[PDB]
């Protein structure tokens, strides 16, 4: 049983809000196709000094698959504003690194 990835391009991501937030912006969603040829939630911005900043894990461009379990795809980017907001202190996020298509 193989636990451990040659190219680690998903992974889990435990973070602690701060005083501003978690510390990054999304861009996507249903409502947004034109951002992406593979629909979904994306991290734009990583916040200077922020929670996301300072954890190290989270990048830009980053593909947020789940928030605390709950699959991104078929949300709103209102609704899923909304999830991470509603999502309390700690917030387990389940991404999809950058991978391109050539
Ligand atoms: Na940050």
């Amino acid at each position: 049983s193989m636990r451990v990835d040659y190219l680690v391009t998903e992974e889990e991501i435990n973070l602690t809000r701060g005083p501003s937030g978690l510390g990054f912006n999304i861009v996507g969603g249903t409502d947004q196709q034109y951002v992406s040829n593979d629909s979904g939630i994306y991290v734009s911005r990583i916040k200077e000094n922020g929670a996301a900043a300072l954890d190290g894990r989270l990048q830009e461009g980053d593909k947020i698959l789940s928030v605390n379990g709950q699959d991104l795809k078929n949300l709103l980017h209102q609704d899923a504003v909304d999830l991470f907001r509603n999502a309390g202190y700690a917030v387990s996020l389940r991404v999809q690194h950058r991978e391109s298509s050539i």
